[PDB]
Parts: C-alpha cells; structure tokens; sequence
C-alpha cells in the first residue's frame, strides 16, 4: 500500500500573476495568495504548487529564469515568500514549487560570461556547437518555433534551446552544472518548501554527437528529447545528492516520455520522483504533426488511456490527475461543454472524475469554479509564445490557413487558462483595480468564486464535497480501479475497491437521458454524493442518469 501525505492530498495550483492582484499593477503577486490562503483552506486544499517565482525577463512568463534565488520583481520580495510558507505552515498546507533546471534566462549570469568567450570557465555550462556549414548544427526543432539552434554572432557558433531563444539549455553533462542546481535546490528547501515540481525533466540529457534527426523524429521530436542516455543517471543523482536529504514530495513533468517508459522515473524501488505528470490523457486529441490542432476524442479513448495509465503505474508507482493546467486549455471547455446550458453540469461531473481517481489530483486555479476558454476575437489577443511560434511555421510557411489555425489554437492554447482568476462581480472580477496584464473573461460577471460561495449548488461548493469526500473514504485514494466498461461510449462507469469496500463512480458523458445497468452481481447499498440537487435515492439494480450527471456510490 505503501501510504504517503502526497498521495492523499488535493493539490492546487496557482499561475501567481494571474491568481490575485494586491499592488494594482494588474499582475498577480505573492501577497495575493497569502491573502486567499483561507479561501483555498476552506475548498480543502492540503498543498500548492506555485509556477516560477523566480527573477525573469518573463519572456516565458517565469520559465526563462535570470536568477534561482531571487524573488520575481513581479510577485514581490522574498519577505512575500518566506511568510507565505509561514501563513501556509500555519493552516497545514505544504508549499510545492517550480523547479526550472532544464534551462536559464538567457540574461543569467552563467549565459551572459558563457556567451562572452569561447574559453569563459561557463562556456560549458551550455551547448555550444559548429554549424557545419552555412546552417545550424543539426535539424533540432524548438517547441517555440524554428530551430533549436541559434547563432552567436560574435562567437560564430550556435546555442542550444528546446524552448525559445531567451532560454537556453544547460548542460548536465558538466559535473559543475549539477553541483551549483543541487546547491541552488537545498537553498530553497532550507526555508521550508515542502513539495519540487520538475519542469521538463525528462529532457536534462542530450543525445550525444547530436545526430539529425530522421524524417519520424523530426515529427515526434518531443520525444526524441527524453531519449538521453542519462536521464535516470542525473536525476538519480539529484536524489542522492539533494531529494533524499529532505521530505520533499516531488513531480516530474514528463512531456513526451512515452507511457511504457514513465516507470523508471517514479517506481518507488528506483529513488528517483515520487509522482509524475504524464500528458497521455490531456493531449488525447492533438494532432501528431501539428501540435496546434484539436481532432475528435471519444469515451472510449479517454476511459482506455485511464486504464493503461493505472496499470503502467502498478503497485511500485504513483500519478497524479489533472484535466487542465497553465500550459492547456481550460478543463470544463476541452473534456465537457463549457456553453451556459451545459457548463455547471459538465463541470461538476468532471469534478466528480477529479477528486475520485487513484491519482494525485491536481485542480488548476479557477477550474473549481467551472472558469471557460477565452473567447478569443482575433490572433492579436494570443501571448502565447507558442501560438506565435506556430503562426510562423504553419501560416507563414502556408501549411494552414489564418482562419482554421485561429479556430484550432482558440481551443487548444495555453493562455485559455492564463486569464485573470475570477473573485466577484466588481470591476476586473475583483482580481486588481488597475488595468488587468491580460483580458479577463467577461463571463466572471457569472463564474465568479463570491457568488459560487454563497450558492449550495454552485461548481465551487461541488468541489468542496467532493474533496471532503476523498478525504474521508480512503479507498477513493488507494482502492483498486476498475473500468466496467472499456468500450462504452456514453457512461463512464468505474469501481474503486479497497478490500471489501467497494464505490462505484458514474459519469453520463451525452447531453440526453441514459440509463445505466450496474453488473449484474452489483447492488448499489448508499448513495454517496450525485450532481442532482433533486433526485433522490435510486434503487440498487440501475440508475436513470440526466445529461451529465454524476455519481459516486458504495456498492455491497
């Protein structure tokens, strides 16, 4: 069974600069979130996860870090953090931070002497590699657009970045690289930060001799870039070296580590991460070549990858749940209907899914409250570097038309869920009295955490009893997970047994009536929680399910 606080707990996570204003500069700060610390004790939250804090040019909004150890200009000063953990410490919450080592800010200390010579002592805390010609290295993609190489103009020689050209990679291969992260780690964790979420970490070793890259990997290349032959190497060395000294539960975003390769970075037996976040299920319906597009997903397709993810995990590993993030669309619009009929029903059914699963689950702020995608008017109203980087490759080039990229990235970019959370009715939905730093959704004047708090039948106070829930019966945590059904299309009908206790959870995924057959040996004795406000009990044989409803029940 092995038991741990991290896989019991609900974590929240919280993008800082769109969480809550305190200065009216129109930028969420640190302050903000101590001042909601009660709000988010009062849904049941046991942890945070806070993106980047960090000094940044925030060219990536935080992930392009100038310096690991000062407090982002933006979000305050390190007098902010320390007495968050305090004020977090005090109403049981462990503080989980962003770890971002896979790359720096351009504009950090150890890039700016590296790019100044050839012979610099940090010249090899990166890549820096010959174009062989007169062109890049090799033919490495960048998530964020282009080449993954960019040319030095004094040197002559290219630099390496997965992700934008402000973010370059550093080197792991460098025992000095390593040394000065592990010490820059134990820097934040001596203050009492309780919890690491690693930031691409599947992709801290490069691929020696940098070879090119055949017409397949040039497609998937996210993946070829968790193929370094020193992955397990390094971070079982962070383990030994730092992770093990400390009780830090921690996660390892393993953006495109295929799901049969996901154990080896969480099994128990390997001291490496205590939970992963893998991206089988969130991105079910993105396009292989273009990561932009959004294609049709069904029931099926989404409860099967559930079933594999569970068993990939086995008895030695452990994940986490999540439907959405800073980096995807927000979660009611991409696995429900966020349209006003539907919203609050699909939003409470996908809640019932979160909070009942043998994961970790992870509520992304504002989701709990049933917030929506943009309505995004033209491409100008897109930060997303990401979505300019696409623009670039598959509308310059002509690979895609302006209006069918627009109607794909409207449902698939990350800043769906970077508009400003939503707190009241008031001016800017109560987030800031300045000018907000990005278009806050005009539907807070409905979703909206004050009016939610109030309503018994709100999406927030759905949540509360949901996480109550988990809270309280602990085979929602750590009971065995069954798929009754693999191929239907319609209801998601699932048990959860630890022992001989038994819960059945049920989610009608159409927007018409279904009725649902419980196994013909399967009698439901209580019901637990369902998202009707009306309907009473049901009988024990069967269950009438309205469009989207929901249900958890404990079977004899």
């Amino acid at each position: 069974e092995y038991p741990a606080w991290w896989k019991e707990a609900v974590f929240y996570q919280i993008y800082p600069r769109s969480f809550k204003d305190t200065n009216d500069d129109g930028i969420g700060d640190i302050r903000g979130i101590i001042e909601k610390l009660d709000y988010l004790k009062s849904l049941g939250i046991d942890a945070i996860w806070i993106n980047p804090h960090y000094d940044s040019p925030n060219t990536d909004n935080g992930y392009d870090i100038s310096n690991y150890r000062q407090i982002m200009k933006e979000y305050g000063t390190m007098e902010d953090f320390d007495s968050l953990v305090a004020e977090m410490k005090k109403r049981n919450m462990r503080l989980m931070i962003d770890v971002v080592i896979n790359h720096t800010s351009d504009q950090h200390p150890w890039f700016i002497q590296s790019k100044s010579d050839k012979n610099n002592p940090y010249r090899d805390y990166y890549f820096w590699r010959d174009g062989k010609d007169n062109q890049p290295p090799n033919n490495y993609p960048s998530f964020f657009g282009g080449s993954a190489w960019q040319k030095d103009a004094k040197s002559g020689q290219y630099y390496l970045h997965y992700f934008a050209r402000q973010q370059p990679d550093l080197n792991w291969d460098n025992p000095k690289v390593r040394e000065d992260l592990y010490a820059m780690l134990r820097f934040w964790l001596d203050k009492g930060v309780s919890g690491m979420r690693f930031d691409t970490v599947a992709t801290y070793s490069k691929i020696p001799g940098f070879p090119n890259l055949t017409p397949e990997q040039q497609k998937n290349f996210a993946e070829q870039y968790t193929m370094g032959p020193n992955i397990h190497r390094y971070i079982q060395e962070m383990n030994r070296k730092v992770l093990s000294r400390y009780d830090v539960a921690t996660a390892g975003e393993i953006f495109g580590v295929p799901l049969d390769r996901s154990s080896q970075f969480f099994d128990r037996r390997r001291h490496e991460l205590n939970m992963a976040f893998m991206f089988d299920l969130i991105r079910l319906d993105r396009d292989s070549n273009e990561r932009w597009r959004h294609k049709s997903w069904s029931l099926s397709q989404f409860r099967q990858i559930i079933s594999k993810m569970d068993v990939t995990v086995g008895k030695y590993g452990w994940n986490t749940f999540f439907l959405d993030n800073h980096d995807n669309p927000r979660a009611v619009s991409h696995f429900g209907d966020d349209r006003p009929q539907w919203r609050e029903a699909s939003a409470k059914a996908l809640a019932t899914i979160t909070l009942t699963q043998r994961a970790t689950p992870f509520i992304y702020q504002g989701s709990e409250l049933g917030m929506t995608n943009y309505p995004f008017r033209q491409l100008n109203e897109f930060d997303d570097i990401e979505v300019k980087g696409f623009w670039q490759d598959y509308v310059q080039s002509g690979k895609v038309t302006a209006t069918e990229f627009l109607d794909n990235v409207r449902l698939t970019s990350r800043d769906n869920s970077r508009t400003p959370f939503q707190w009241n009715d008031t001016l800017n939905a109560g987030f800031t009295r300045g000018k907000p730093w990005f278009h806050i959704n005009p539907n807070y004047v409905e979703i909206n955490a004050e009016r939610e708090e109030t309503r018994e039948d709100s999406v927030l106070n759905y949540y509360k009893k949901m996480i109550q829930l988990r809270h309280h019966i602990p085979a929602l945590v750590y009971g065995a997970y069954q798929d009754l059904n693999p191929q239907d299309n319609t209801v998601y009908a699932y048990t959860r047994t630890l022992g001989n206790e038994r819960y059945l959870v049920v989610v009608n995924f159409k927007e018409y009536p279904v009725r649902y057959t419980l196994p013909a040996n399967d009698a439901i004795e209580e019901v637990v929680i369902d998202t009707q406000q009306q309907a009473a009990a049901p009988h024990s044989t069967s269950l009438s399910l309205s469009p989207w409803q929901a249900g958890v029940y404990k079977l004899r």
